[PDB]
């Protein structure tokens, strides 16, 4: 082991968890971002598997009789292990097809049906290249997956082609339905030839959600509905149930919440006769977890049904971890096999995290137990109630944008997720002092730094509402750190809404301390220019008597043409407080450096022409050399290479740089053979990166990364020698999402360390050794 | 050139001798320390500077030649010394070796007759440190060539009686006419000083010791104070004041108006008061009453019209600036009226003790304006009895006995004689001793241990703290404060101790207090002649303590037994990685370095690992690249160690079983030579290589300070770097260190740099910056 996470667990959205029907307690979990993680013992701790070429998963499935053979389907196609997902391959007739459903035939594991789909992902299915719309297709493999054959079932080129479900008769092998936007089918040889069955309504709801079929093969379960391109503009669902001996729907919602975005349903295979129990969740949807019972005669009539919340709010009675997301979303939800020794219980998620409830059959009660983070001893105090810390069970999805660190304390800004925070150095977190009174939480932390209020270091964060990374404003909040502890607070100090202490509302990229007056603070509001508190702890004796002091404005960008528009990073000088230099991204692009006049006005002008949407720049001191670093593409003649992103490096405060570290300097340090998804999508990466360079001392370190695929080529630390030259060494190890957003290299406890946060699996800290700094 | 040692203190701190100003060059003084020799200001004391080096730095006099401010004379416990370069470098009278001199007076109109007085003020207690005795025969040293010769003039020969000599003064008014004011009488000499004869006292029968006199400038009336002829001055109180003239002997006794029951010594008549009334200044030695200034008005037929006692300087009232050094009232122990010459306004140069004042005169007012010329104050406050009163940071002198040290962030604490608690906020610029001052006369006036612990997560000072001057320390007493704020808004509480041995904790002296690396909630201490006892976890103790309650302490080691047990400790060592080890010096019953081990059961095995002995010696454990040292520097060790009463430094790396010599006084002499002591040709035989203390070990570093307190000499600070074959390389740090003896040193990181604070029995603290130095992770 040698890169170290700090996280509190999960927080990214969950695709599946998908228990292994040969041996109770082994699941495995589909990831949006890092992979596939798998457990031995029901989800008290993960592991991560074997490296994939594309890790968005959206399927998981262990062969029936061999745990060793297992199948996960991914946005760039499927994949194979034969080692129990130590190793994967992929497989070459899916390559570029994204698939989410595969079913095995009941009573043969060499025939098997992988379908062509995406879950709710419609923003990833373009990707690589594919689209929504296009004919209706499953593969089916009768060798058990050495080679598969491509079925069409609809031939419309136009027409939405996401398969949510597969669903062999238990009672009949040969039959099995699908369950598509282009309708349910249904074939009865195995998959090679389908049929269309006709929906409930087609003329209004010809969308089919999921489908269930009961182990008797005589009663099918779907939701259907109305077709529009938007699952976030289309919630009503409605629930149906038929004989599958003569297609006749009747609608079976009575009892269950209207207007929901209800979909997956399924059938107990424990229900092997006239009773049902059918367990239904939704997408986006928040309203726990249902399982319906009915109660069909041996007629073919449904006698009587009836939906129980067997999940529901927070009451009590679950551990809700630290992501207080109530009530769940469960946009998953499987029964417990029959075989392999399992008991009876129900996976699940509140949306971003894993859940398990066990079964009392005697009282027919559920027990949910939280499988993705693990409570401490320590408490924090939010809504009048105490909230026990939690640290991660070994699963890490959250997207960090940035890292601070103060003695025992630490803050990583994320998306989603807002303020999280940590008084063990990184072990146990709690994120609920960012759900704040009057209904907003500051959900998107887009930037934290360390400022110091008359003595007392102060986290300072660019923190506002919105989700999915739609930060809504430029927002500055602050924390006096008087106990290093959870009794600490935040207090708001400009921007937001209301447009406080004259802050505008573009969106602060970064926040940034001046080293050498830790009370100065520098922000860039996007699309307005750049602010300065001069001396934070002026501006909090004005906000603890209820007033306001103004942010001073000291750049202005509204000229496309002319000025710097939007900033990335700020570096300040660091022993200069009048000098400090920022990344352009907008308007005017490159690095630009500010220098304050004695008057106290400031001059801009741009030192470096660069530019990229993440680029970067550092100043730092060591041994009597300021060094000024930049991140980014181009750079002007003898230093642009087309879009590739570079390492530049400049001794003379922009005046004159020198090219340090070009994609071929990283291919020699580490070779493409280090990839597995070189040979398969090595064409389209693209050597840029989401940030997380730094500097300090005798050290730099870089990440080459392409968010468009979300592939991380690897991370790179250089040394600068006594001469000039810096060498460069692979320092990816066993970082397996490797992108960064930031990095920071930070002393802890004598030693010191590079902590890195990373866009989607969030923050890690690695020892950097044989490293030399200045004393500060 | 620059500067290597840096001092971090609030400025003076110890008993002063004399101020004495330059009648050449107005605001220039001197002022004489008995532990730093002579500092040098031309600013009127508002920044000090140090000089050249003495022999002996125990200074009684300085005096500077009338028309020649380069030339300079200082008088020390080991003899007169010259300076040619206005006090860059001084070389010792071959005449005045060996011979305490404490008075040199010029003949004026001529410079070159110099005369030369043995003498000590009041340290009598230190009259023997070389040879010398009190009771001897009245001589004085007397010069007609400028100084290249001293003859020995002899005024009384018995040698059974004291010779102490306070004051030597010229008539003005004719200058072959000289007095002198001495335990043997006043002495007058119409020689220039080559023949004296002694004059009758107001009443020898019962006060024949004269303890100074003064002269008015027409020569024509002299003023003394005349004590009982007992030595000890604690139960010598009474001084009284008289005045005569010196055309006829007929003393007056001139105490209406002043306090009763005082000594009243070192009478001064103002310069000024050329004509027949006159102005007399007039302290004392130990008593508090500020200082008195007397008005004698003279008619030309001979005898006292009237008189009155005025006191110029008085209790603490606001009108002054106290500093950091609550005294109150001053114990003005010495008194001068500023010169004439030179461009002097009209002045007052006196004390309040430890510390160096200046008052300023209104003439049409006749009111003085006192100034603090000793410390600065900052703009930081500490809250304190009502009152805001700032912190302090040091005008150029430190002269304080600080045994120990203490470092969180930007607090620092030194732990004082006399002066206690003495506490920084800005990382040892400016500091406050206030809180030492509990209410209700409870004064923490002796602190010999500090360290840092862990209540709860919160950086917690630990103290042994009590009462008790000059190191007299009263008992043993464990105090506590958390660093909630790191600001003077923190405070103290008592935790164990004291004379009803609050917690269990008995009576004796914690002479040291360490807190476990392994454990820092964990605490240690050796109540002197008790045993050893434990602090489990400081934080439950706190939490009883803030309910008005007390959580008892734990015993370790009983030490009531003289012939089995370790009885003192000088310093203890806990484990750095094994909170169930601990190792400390005895210097009491049984001696040594010494071995706890806490067993299964909860009850602990103490034995003796190594027989050294020292009442300094100090143990150190520590752990560097998986190696766990232990250090000693000590005398003794046994067969194979022992080298006379020689102090050694012998390491440890199994936990005391077998021990290696790496450090010893012929090591230190190769590594400074004795060519850098100017002290070595002259008091060389006598020194001693002993140590106060001030040895450590962290990383790849060790540090020690050879330092004989019964002379303060220090040889030098010398500085280990553990090689990786094993050995140890010394080197010389000693650099500007001009005291150099330590009590304590600690190697602590300060911004991202490693320093090593030192702690010295004389001149406050310091600290150096210390490079090529590796730590383990921690
Ligand atoms: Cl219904
Ligand atoms: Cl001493
Ligand atoms: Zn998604
Ligand atoms: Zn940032
Ligand atoms: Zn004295
Ligand atoms: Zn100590
Ligand atoms: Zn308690
Ligand atoms: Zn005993």
């Amino acid at each position: 082991t040698v890169w170290q996470p700090l996280n509190p667990g999960a927080g990214g959205q969950v695709q599946d968890v998908v228990a292994d029907p040969n041996q109770a307690n082994v699941v495995y979990m589909a990831s949006d971002m890092e992979g596939v993680y798998k457990s031995t013992n029901n989800g008290e701790s993960w592991q991560i598997t074997g490296n994939l070429v594309n890790n968005r998963v959206f399927a998981v499935a262990v062969t029936p009789g061999n745990s060793n053979k297992i199948f996960v389907g991914t946005l760039y196609g499927l994949h194979i292990s034969t080692n129990g997902s130590n190793s994967y391959a992929l497989v070459p007739e899916t390559e570029n097809k994204s698939i989410a459903s595969i079913a095995f035939k009941p009573g043969n594991a060499n025939h098997i049906i992988a379908a062509p789909g995406w879950r709710d992902d419609d923003d990833f299915i373009g990707k690589f290249g594919e689209t929504a719309a296009g004919p209706g297709q499953v593969f089916v493999s009768q060798n058990g997956g050495s080679s598969w054959q491509t079925v069409t079932f609809d031939s419309n080129s136009s027409t939405d082609r996401n398969v949510y479900s597969v669903v062999f008769d238990q009672s009949n092998a040969n039959t099995v339905y699908l369950g598509s936007n282009k309708g349910v089918y249904k074939s009865t040889n195995g998959g090679l030839n389908w049929q269309r069955i006709a929906g409930p309504d087609d003329a209004v709801r010809p969308w089919n959600k999921g489908i269930a079929l009961s182990p008797n093969g005589q009663v099918l379960y779907a939701t259907y509905a109305e077709a529009k391109p938007d699952l976030r503009y289309n919630t009503n669902f409605l629930v149906y149930a038929t004989r599958t001996s003569n297609i006749n729907w009747q609608q079976v919602t009575g009892g269950l919440e209207g207007n929901r975005r209800y979909w997956y349903p399924e059938v107990d295979p424990r229900s092997t006769g006239n009773s049902h129990k059918v367990l239904l969740g939704a997408v986006k949807d928040r309203f726990g977890l249902y399982e319906g019972t009915f109660n069909w005669d041996n007629n073919g009539n449904l006698t009587n049904f009836y939906w129980e919340k067997i999940w529901d709010s927070y009451d009590g009675s679950w551990d809700i971890g630290w992501d207080y997301a109530t009530p769940p979303n469960a946009r998953f939800a499987h029964y417990t096999p029959v075989t392999g020794g399992w008991a009876r219980g129900v996976w699940s998620t509140t949306n971003q995290t894993m859940y398990y409830a066990s079964h009392n059959s005697g009282n027919n009660s559920y027990s949910w137990q939280n499988k993705y983070s693990t409570p401490t001893s320590q408490t924090v105090n939010w809504y009048g109630t105490e909230w026990p810390t939690y640290k991660g069970k070994g699963t890490e999805s959250t997207y960090t944008y940035d890292v601070a660190v103060h003695e025992n304390y630490v803050i990583q800004g994320q998306a989603d997720n807002g303020l999280m925070e940590s008084w063990d150095g990184g072990v146990s977190w709690s994120n609920m002092q960012h759900r704040r009174g009057g209904g907003f939480n500051l959900s998107d932390v887009q930037a934290v730094d360390i400022a110091d209020a008359w003595g007392v270091p102060t986290v300072v964060a660019q923190a506002t509402s919105g989700y999915g990374g739609g930060a809504h404003n430029g927002r500055l909040w602050a924390k006096r750190l008087n106990t290093h502890s959870p009794a600490d607070q935040w207090v708001e100090l400009a921007g937001g809404p209301n447009a406080k202490a004259g802050l505008p509302k573009g969106v602060l990229r970064d926040v940034a301390v001046s080293p050498a007056n830790p009370a100065k603070v520098f922000m860039f509001s996007s699309n307005y220019g750049m602010y300065m508190v001069e001396d934070i702890g002026r501006a909090l004796d004005y906000h603890d008597r209820g007033e306001t002091l103004p942010v001073t404005q000291i750049y202005e960008g509204l000229d496309n043409s002319n000025d710097a528009r939007i900033a990335r990073k700020i570096a300040p000088h660091p022993t200069n407080e009048k000098v400090v230099f920022f990344s352009s991204t907008g308007g005017v692009q490159g690095v630009w450096r500010g220098e304050q006049q004695n008057d106290g006005s400031w001059t801009f002008a741009q030192v470096l022409a660069s530019s990229g949407w993440d680029a970067e720049v550092e100043a730092w001191a060591y041994n009597g050399t300021v060094y000024l670093m930049s991140f980014a593409k181009g750079g002007g003649p003898g230093l642009t290479d087309g879009n590739n992103w570079q390492i530049l490096l400049s001794t003379d405060e922009g005046q004159n740089w020198q090219k340090i570290f070009t994609p071929a300097d990283a291919m020699a340090v580490r070779p493409t053979s280090n990839l597995v998804w070189w040979n398969s999508v090595g064409n389209r990466f693209k050597f840029t990166g989401k940030g997380g360079s730094a500097g300090a001392g005798n050290k730099i370190v870089m990440s080459y990364y392409d968010h468009d695929y979300q592939l991380g080529y690897g991370v790179f630390l250089g040394t600068i020698q006594s001469n000039g030259q810096v060498n460069w060494q692979d320092i990816t190890d066993d970082l397996h999402f490797s992108g960064m957003t930031s990095s920071r290299f930070i002393k802890d406890a004598g030693q010191m360390y590079l902590y890195s946060t990373t866009p989607g699996a969030g923050l890690w800290r690695r020892s950097i050794s044989g490293m030399n700094m200045d004393p500060a």
